[PDB]
């Protein structure tokens, strides 16, 4: 029976790297990745080189596709130098590794030749503040879709890739726990856009953020894998982030093992469950490319969207 | 502020046809509307024209793009004559002209000089049998998404796209407004398909068909004047297709215009208007083109979709 994929298994992905250079060092890469992550300089060149290629393949054809149309309505043509943006967009669960894989595809790509404006956006900023949360009563429902100010999101990407010249995005603190007043993220008419979120890949009754997408990744992983990565970091967080006074959790730094692992598996099992079961994981099978993650971190499988 | 749309009259939308030929007489474009539709040749010109254009500025483009894996994936190259089907959706109320639209379409575009081979799908044929609809007791739900069997259709037109030699339909007969035993419709690596129904364009849990659409068409129009030119067709199939003793609706030929348009109206407010409201016009936002039909069912406004 066909199918709109065509699946890999990592060594069959690592041919289809061919000649795509490794431009990163082993050092670079390390302040690329989240507390947590396994990704080594090997990862990226069997799994991460081949992707940027992919890419770049597609970048190119896919402007082909936007030119039609500006042929079509007889406009002026070019300005080679301000094409159509192409928007990417990573999705997948809280402590899949997203941040890292985004992190690490915007590393790639800017270090190409053309040495493109290559930006790099998280949905994080994009949040109500706690306040407006606590009006709706959200603030247990942080991450859902409705936590998010969506028109904004969708005001925001609309803008890039139409051509604007610079956007703004607000800007989130983990420290605080909440958006920071007067912080902004300026967005200047990038050659790549890479949106990374929860909720990216989600489809809607209106013309939302996963239909500007030129191509998306989802991160993937067993959720009982997930859960664990998360309770994990939780416990290791207790002496990085939480550890900081100034922290909207400095009160779990002190928690034992024991405690810290009750509270963990208790936001898990209250938010981000949920939310990844009913809204995350239902956007999956949309993905360009899903990365599945075992239980070790390490990518080894691979889906590719062909239809 | 910026849109993903662009809006014409038909005054700036029939300036985009330019030398695109009119290749059908006034006589060829009758046996293609339905009963009600106001179609001529002037609105094939100034509208169905540039329409023709576009899309096959974007059939080139978009192959360019499918192009892109099969190298990225290090694949044999071409086979000019076999490339990868261009999928088109006509979505809209029941009593639009979807189907009118969609027949003509086809006409222009098979009438183009590579001669394509352009095959026209209406979602009818993938309802559910009588028998099986009664089963679930959806017999009056007939035309919403849950009365189709969609893995059926999402099994076919992914064979089609796919590059299948051939893949089969059911058949929906209006007559006997149910499926037609042992019929099927084989189409065999169009070069171009068509597929028409009341809920081609919506999104899901899961991939469907609108993700494999290339580009789509949303016939839209006042919901006061649909509801119209459904009561208004009801009333004129009492002398056409319900005048056959064999119709499934044969005992409404002898309504009067009264009891007709009661009738009509009935169907209209507990079937069509809640399923169009709910299901099909929360698909609009996400089509390619949007033609908007006034009262008279003359297309004057487009919205196209530039991102
Ligand atoms: N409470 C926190 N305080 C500080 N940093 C955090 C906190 N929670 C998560 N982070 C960091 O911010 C990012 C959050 O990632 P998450 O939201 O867990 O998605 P993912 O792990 O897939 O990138 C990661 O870099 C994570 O290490
Ligand atoms: N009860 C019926 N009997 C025979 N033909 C019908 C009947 N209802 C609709 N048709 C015809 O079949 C097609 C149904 O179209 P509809 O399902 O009303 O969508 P649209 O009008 O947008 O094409 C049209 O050609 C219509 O004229």
């Amino acid at each position: 029976e066909p199918s709109p994929y065509v699946e890999f298994d990592r060594r069959q992905w690592r041919a289809l790297r061919m000649s795509t250079p490794l431009a990163l060092t082993e050092e670079e890469l390390v302040g690329l990745r989240g507390l947590g992550e396994q990704i080594d300089l090997l990862e990226v060149e069997e799994v991460y080189l081949p992707l940027a290629r992919l890419i770049h393949l597609q970048v190119a054809a896919r402007q082909r596709l936007f030119a039609a149309t500006a042929e079509f309505l007889g406009e002026p043509q070019q300005n080679p130098d301000r094409p159509v943006p192409f928007i990417i967009g990573v999705a997948g669960s809280v402590a899949v590794g997203k941040s890292t894989t985004a992190r690490v595809l915007q590393a790639l790509l800017a270090r190409w030749d053309h040495h493109p404006r290559v930006d790099l956006v998280t949905t994080d900023g994009f949040l109500y503040p706690n306040a407006e949360l606590q009006r709706r009563n959200l603030m247990h429902r942080k991450g859902f879709p409705e936590s998010y100010n969506r028109r904004a999101l969708m005001r925001f990407v609309t803008s890039v890739k139409s051509g604007s010249d610079y956007a703004c995005a607000p800007v989130y603190s983990h420290l605080h726990y909440d958006i920071i007043p007067g912080a902004e993220q300026v967005v200047r008419h990038p050659d790549i856009l890479i949106l990374e979120g929860l909720n990216v890949l989600q489809t809607g009754p209106t013309l939302m953020v996963s239909d500007l997408f030129d191509f998306s990744l989802y991160v993937d992983a067993r959720i009982e894998d997930i859960e664990q990565w998360y309770v994990s970091r939780f416990l290791a967080m207790r002496t990085t982030a939480f550890a900081d006074p100034e922290s909207h959790f400095h009160h779990y730094a002190a928690f034992s093992d024991s405690q810290a692992v009750v509270a963990a598996r208790e936001i898990w099992r209250t938010i981000n469950r949920p939310n990844l079961v009913e809204n995350i994981l239902p956007t999956r099978p949309r993905a360009t490319l899903v990365l599945r993650k075992d239980a070790d971190h390490s990518i080894n499988r691979l889906r590719l969207r062909k239809l």
